[PDB]
């Protein structure tokens, strides 16, 4: 169990995508947020989490800026790394997304490849 990972996105097949390509990183625990309604109901018991994937779009991305508001103004959650990987590519809202701190933005689709590379990056190896 070298990592937990915290995977917010609606998309059940996303996640499920998502988890996959870990199987070349490591091995991980994955916590999985499926809604607004579930990262509230958990974000402050959330303790020691290596690594945040999520998608802006939560379900909207004015929804999903406020979740990564909460996630940088949580104390145990203020440095995790976060890396954002959506299917909204509206340029405010990627722009805004950056002023909190996130180690990348990612499209959909992208390659199984360009995650790979981005969470290895952000995490060593």
């Amino acid at each position: 169990l070298d990592g937990t990972v915290l995977l917010i996105d609606y998309f059940e097949y996303e996640r499920e995508k998502t988890k996959i390509i870990f199987d070349n990183i490591g091995e991980y625990d994955f916590i999985e947020v499926e809604n607004l309604k579930k990262f509230y109901s958990i974000f402050k018991d959330l303790d020691s989490i290596t690594l945040i994937i999520m998608d802006i779009a939560f379900p909207v991305e004015k929804e999903g800026l406020e979740v990564l508001s909460a996630i940088r103004n949580n104390s145990r959650t203020a440095n995790t790394p976060v890396i954002i990987a959506t299917k909204s590519d509206n340029p405010g809202y990627r722009h805004a997304a950056l002023k909190f701190k996130v180690s990348d933005y990612i499209l959909k689709p992208y390659p199984t490849k360009r995650l790979e590379n981005s969470v290895r990056s952000v995490l060593k190896i």
